């Protein structure tokens, strides 16, 4: 398995690493039907989503989508610095695939 | 997908944005039958609910309703500033559809 | 729907509001069979339970019972002030139906 | 029905109360097969387990076992004072049945 | 049952104990398909994973895998010192079987 988020990200098509080294500036979450998702922003304006679960996802990803929204919420409320995000860049906002947190 | 809570709220009928930019003043939750819900207030007297799950909800919303009560609870306890709420204004108290936190 | 805990509490028989306006003094939780419950006390000696799930509860209350014990544990640990409890008083200790937190 | 941990503990055979009145010294958890358990210790050297779910546990204890591991984790991290533990003493380490937390 | 992480770790083949006595330096988690995992590192560079659930895990480990990612995230955020890790060393990064935390 990959040793880090950069190596993990490179295993997939349509991805890119974003290097933030900053806390989350805003956290949004919705329960509206067909938009059950989260959206975060950083102070520079860069915006990211956790996608609504769909036909593009395999079953194993469902629990991990729920965990990512948990992660983002707590990271936001603790002001944790996000180091990098691995995202799919074939969506807007870019869709989070993975996150790294470091000091 | 929407970039922010205002654009997401605009996708639905019978909704509005409330701009609070304030922490939650009170948090209430109930396990009583047919009243399994949360209610929050702001110091200006605005009151909102997370509805009881029912027939107006699609299955994918169920997990999201539970997550939203989770979110409000921790927002309350951490005194996190709520920026905006997207609500259905066809219910009393207005029913939460999405939340944004910033600052 | 109800706008506050007092109006909610009044929808049910065999309930009363207790006004605490205090943090929880003790939190006790059990996994022993037939006693899978939580008990909280306040420094005025008032004691309350989250009842073991049973045939008195409808299906939709199950998730909310588990949520209540999460709420009471985190309230305890954060020393959050509990404003009011809505309880069933046909049980000893009185059984929690709803909680409000403020101040 | 019990109003406190001592009374609840007394309801079961092969149990005893340990009075700690201290925070947890160490918290251990495992995901290894057939050892999906938690172990806590105190600075006096007392060691306790949350048992692996098995055929001694009825269905309704399974959820409560999960919650107890949650509770011990967060108690540990917050340095909350543990007042008493109700344990089964026919297992080594003694097996937790209930916990009370108080200042 | 085991009294500590060292005795638990010794019940399994292909395991070793790593003694860290330090907080986690970075936390990574992924929802990408077939890489639904967590990776942590320590300041000395040492890197560990929580494996993707697979056919080498029995059903009872599934829930504990979920729990371990929860634990590592909150450990990371609270800067909790990790005492020891029990890992399987037949994988790269070494795969976490158990964790102990102590100050
Ligand atoms: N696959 C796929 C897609 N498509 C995904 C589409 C993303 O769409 C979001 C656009 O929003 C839907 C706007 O809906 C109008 C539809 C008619 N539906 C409703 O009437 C309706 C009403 C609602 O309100 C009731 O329920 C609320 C609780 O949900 C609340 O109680 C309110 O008070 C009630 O009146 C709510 C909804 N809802 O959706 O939440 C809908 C794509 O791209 C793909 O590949
Ligand atoms: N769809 C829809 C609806 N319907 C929702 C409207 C409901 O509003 C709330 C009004 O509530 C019910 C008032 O209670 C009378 C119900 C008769 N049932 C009971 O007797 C009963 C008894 C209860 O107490 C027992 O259980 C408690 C635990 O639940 C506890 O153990 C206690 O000690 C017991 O005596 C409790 C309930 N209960 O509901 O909680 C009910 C609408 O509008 C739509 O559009
Ligand atoms: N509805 C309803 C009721 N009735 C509810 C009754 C309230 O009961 C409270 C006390 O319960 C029974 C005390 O147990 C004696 C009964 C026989 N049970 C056991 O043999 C037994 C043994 C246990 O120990 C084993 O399991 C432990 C884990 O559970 C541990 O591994 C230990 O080492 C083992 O020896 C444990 C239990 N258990 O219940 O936890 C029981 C009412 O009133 C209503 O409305
Ligand atoms: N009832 C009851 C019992 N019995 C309870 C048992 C006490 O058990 C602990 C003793 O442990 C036995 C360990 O099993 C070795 C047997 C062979 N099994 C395995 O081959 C095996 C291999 C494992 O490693 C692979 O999977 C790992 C993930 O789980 C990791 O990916 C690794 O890289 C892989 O090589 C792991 C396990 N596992 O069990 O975790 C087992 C009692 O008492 C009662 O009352
Ligand atoms: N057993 C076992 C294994 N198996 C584990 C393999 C480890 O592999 C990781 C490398 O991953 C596969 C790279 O995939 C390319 C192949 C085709 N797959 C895709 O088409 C694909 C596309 C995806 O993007 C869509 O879905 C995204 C959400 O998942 C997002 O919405 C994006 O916008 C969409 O385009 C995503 C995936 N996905 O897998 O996440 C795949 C081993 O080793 C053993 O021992």
């Amino acid at each position: 398995t990959p040793q880090n988020i950069t190596d993990l990200c490179a295993e997939y098509h349509n991805t890119q690493i974003h290097t933030l080294n900053d806390k989350i500036f805003s956290y949004t979450e919705s329960l509206a039907g067909k938009r059950e998702m989260a959206i975060i922003t950083f102070k520079n304006g860069a915006t990211f989503q956790v996608e609504v679960p769909g036909s593009q996802h395999i079953d194993s990803q469902k629990k991990a989508i729920e965990r990512m929204k948990d992660t983002l919420r707590i990271a936001y409320l603790t002001e944790a610095k996000v180091e990098k995000l691995c995202v799919w860049n074939n969506k807007t906002p870019h869709a989070i695939a993975a996150i790294s947190m470091a000091n």
